[PDB]
């Protein structure tokens, strides 16, 4: 594999559309490769790790209780719902929201959560105090995937994502159990963790939360590093590109291969 950043720009010729990505030392924050850092991306999916970063505030705060359970009924059930479907009887604790959120990426725990926290603006609101001034969500579970050209809706930056996930995971903004559930649940990701963990070599460890929407858009914020240790923030967006799903599952995987063959930077 080519550098990092040669990789990358191998991977937006081939995709036909705008690749952003920054590379960061998780404990100091320092930026090793930023490419459009500072240009917007839909955050598909990816957006449920701040959710549940803003639910733990809450819950820091003595506003909110993981154990606490919610009864819902079928009339707030959204598309793609694995785990909050099989609940409609006997409901699921905020913990438990913020596992299927992360972990299935399942959409109707995320409005679930999305309401305890203000919605959209709520947790728009959230990002502005922890000093994020350019994320923003303005949509529900699914319709801010629609990732049309040029909306800002919806939309977070490699750079402003990365130090937000940052001050969520090390700033001891969150307590320190707070800070261990949210690194948890990403470790714990169902959806690409498995595979991933499949084709990493040997050591490395990896942490992740992935999304996809229209026109292309995919995206994912991760925690990867050799010695089974989280080292670094990995955050990649793909947008406005017409290529098949596998093929940009491939070029994520191949900027994350140039990463691993060319560490030490
Ligand atoms: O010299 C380094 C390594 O080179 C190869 O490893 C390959 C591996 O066989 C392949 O499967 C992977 O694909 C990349 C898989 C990356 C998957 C996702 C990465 C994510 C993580 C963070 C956010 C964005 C991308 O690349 C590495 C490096 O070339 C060898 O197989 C391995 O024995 C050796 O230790
Ligand atoms: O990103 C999180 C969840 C996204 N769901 C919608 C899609 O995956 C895109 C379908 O075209």
């Amino acid at each position: 594999s080519p550098q990092p950043l040669e990789q990358i720009k191998l991977s937006e010729s081939q995709l036909s559309g705008r690749v952003g990505m920054i590379e960061m030392d998780l404990a100091s924050g320092r930026t090793l490769t930023a490419w459009r850092a500072d240009e917007r991306f839909p955050m598909v999916s990816t957006f449920k790790v701040v959710l549940c970063g803003a639910v733990l505030a809450r819950v820091d705060a003595g506003d909110e209780q993981l154990e606490r359970k919610i009864h819902y009924r079928q009339q707030d059930l959204v598309d793609y719902s694995p785990v909050s479907e099989k609940h409609l009887a006997d409901g699921m604790t905020v913990g438990e929201l913020c596992a299927a959120a992360i972990t299935m990426s399942d959409n109707s725990a995320a409005n679930l959560l999305l309401a305890t926290v203000g919605g959209p603006a709520g947790l728009t609101a959230f990002l502005r105090q922890i000093g994020d001034n350019v994320t923003r969500l303005d949509r529900w579970a699914t319709e801010l995937n629609e990732a049309l050209p040029g909306d800002a809706r919806d939309t977070t930056t490699p750079a402003s994502m990365a130090a937000t996930l940052r001050k969520l995971l090390t700033s001891q903004r969150l307590s320190a159990r707070s800070q261990r559930q949210l690194l948890q649940w990403m470790v714990d990701d169902r959806v690409a963790g498995p595979l991933i963990r499949s084709v990493l070599p040997a050591g490395w460890f990896i942490a992740d939360k992935t999304g996809a929407g229209e026109r292309g858009a995919r995206g994912i914020v991760a925690l990867l590093g050799p010695n089974n240790k989280a080292e670094r923030i990995v955050v990649i967006y793909l947008r406005d590109t017409p290529a098949s799903m596998a093929e940009r599952n491939q070029q994520i995987a191949g900027i994350g291969a140039a990463l691993i063959e060319h560490w030490q930077r």
